[PDB]
């Protein structure tokens, strides 16, 4: 009866959308965790790479679905029949940016909706965007996300990056 | 089968308050309008007051309860058996405040779970406070509380304040 | 009627070199500007409205187009009342641009011609309070680089009163 | 004898802005809407498209001028004999950023100054950015801007897009 | 005299594990710390001075390096007097920062030898403040995971006089 | 009791008077401060490190505690690597004491002994930034009040080759 939309890039996944998902699992019917193709700032992992590390570090939550997107995310959501939208709220800058989105596509569909949730204290600095950058330096990012992430990241060093 | 608190003084509820609890009402089974007595600091409205006020103004909402109770919200949430809190976050300090309390909680309780929902923007600037001080000084606030509200400050102003 | 007149509210409790700048540039793109000293409902100023506005007029008086005047109650009833072009705050810090916003925006919802523009203070007045400078004086610390000198006299006063 | 001075990259323009400019044009003699090039991240529309697109929206305000300039914000101040710039504040980010410019440009003129807005509601949600990804993925974007920019978007669709 | 001394100043009332962690983390990398209970002029504190001396002193006194010492007064001539290195202080939030920020300017300001460092706490005490804390345990609540013992203790003794 | 040394890390493109002010203060409280110029992975610096490390070096080599270093960005393994007692950061805004705020977090995840503190910027240096300097230059803007007379030359170096 309810069904959320986890929506991102997940560029790559980690720990700390995986702990999101996980609490999102348990208090909703159906979690689709949505991963947009990455129109622009050009992501480091294709999009089949990316919905597969999802399936992996995820797939043990029998009520999640993963499935890519490609469009505004209010559309997904209609056709999605989605009851919300679910979104991490790590730090300051992305309180003010959800704000605004959630607003402006409340606008554009008066039945969509936005809830939020606080990353757990062990994750609460993480983000795709640092991992890349440390795993980039080949810093050691095992703590950080699941083992298949680390594995595709070595795949990546071992190529181009 | 979900069941969310949504916490507060509520002295005096406003259609900020009134627009969260419709709106998580459509997302949960059930949700507990929760009046902490406030003892910290003293409200203007007596805790019955405000349970009165939140009652005309929600009772509409079939699956919404409403209860006091001493503040102490994390046995408050094992006692009610939720599968959330929920909170507004009107700007930044509720942000960095509810962060903190949410992280504390989880501390406390790791089954504790805390859900956010930002306003729409007709009802962002709207705080309890403002309006109390609006009223205080004989100001319109007709159009950010129900119509129980106005009146039970116009019964305030013939007594005192 | 071309002309605009802007209100500065606060307490002024007491008035500080930060103020005066912001008077003294908003006095440069305004025909007129009013400060509207809040009477201080609750936590109870230091220094009485008189005082208060006697240490604004000393330190502004030079300023020809800056008037200075009590005011209690709701900030946009004396908005309307002064026929007011808008309201004039600085803004110190994150929490001062918050409550601003949201204050601005209530503002306007209580009267459609309110208007609310703000300064920032230049980099050697960022750190100056009223709050701050009663604290340092009350400990007879030295904020003689910080307000002007009939607030230091008045400090004096004060003290020789029992503060 | 004011002549203020609103600088962006309006790509495009919004009803935000509209509403800042229409804001400041009574309370100031002189508006001047200051187009800076976009140097890199580079604009959508052209220079001219958006002084066009600011003229079409604005043009109705009599003491509202429009002028392309480079972005060396204190050389066109001195230049164009402003009395301030005006900028608008949408968020905490927008906050710090313009406080520590301020304080930059005074010290390389000692009469710069700077004067702040901030949006009414209906507007805080909109920016340029916002409205640019919705257009691309053809979504509605008619109640956020000028009938002008909704063409102009049209225009785009038919060309690249 | 290549030996640093930092002051840890704050009113304490009570100490919590978050200060237990900043205060141990402080004690690692200077020489000597103070730990500064600022008597609370009108800050009206729960705890006695002495409770709070002698709760702190509980609490950190395995610490061989760190003293615990009553100040009233400005800080920045408890930081003279003193003989200070720097003042030491934690930011769990933006407007700790803020604060701070504005506090550490205005004391430069009246001596040019302050200075002021800052720690960020430990994840697993980011959230905790002796104000937080009155709170919990004024609604009875449980403090044990925040606290250290002899604080939780004292809470049960201000509840048996009346809390 | 052991001598303490701390890392200032940073890409320093160019260094700015901020930095010299920041350097300056830990020098001062430190026994020894490493300069820790980071390579610069992408988002390329206008400067080579080279460059950038003998900027460094004319602008605080009279400081004699203080070394000059390049590292790439690897800051825990660097901290590890140096002996460190901990990171020196400075924290301008808001949006700084987050972000680093987090790192630290993290950082202390990799490597427990990780230690952090942070110094506020003076105001008259709190609106500098790497950043606003180049782009105040690259547009011929003058540069001369807020860095080092050698990093003005570097500039003009830069100007006659072409930017």
């Amino acid at each position: 009866k309810t069904r959320v939309i986890y929506p991102g890039t997940f560029d790559p996944i980690t720990n700390g959308h995986v702990d999101l998902v996980t609490r999102a699992s348990r208090m909703f019917d159906e979690v689709v965790v949505a991963i947009a193709i990455g129109h622009h700032k050009n992501p480091l992992f294709s999009l089949e790479e990316r919905v597969a590390l999802a399936q992996s570090s995820l797939g043990h939550l029998s009520n999640v679905e993963f499935v890519g997107f490609d469009g505004l995310l209010v559309n997904f959501f209609k056709e999605q029949k989605a009851t919300a939208v679910l979104r991490g709220l790590r730090a300051v800058s992305d309180f003010e940016y959800e704000f605004q989105l959630a607003n402006m596509n409340r606008q554009l569909d008066p039945h969509f909706e936005a809830v939020f949730l606080t990353p757990s204290e062990q994750y609460s600095f993480i983000s795709s965007t640092l991992i890349r950058e440390i795993a980039r330096l080949k810093g050691d990012v095992t703590k950080f996300v699941p083992q298949a992430v680390v594995e595709a990241f070595e795949r990546k060093h071992q190529q181009g990056w």
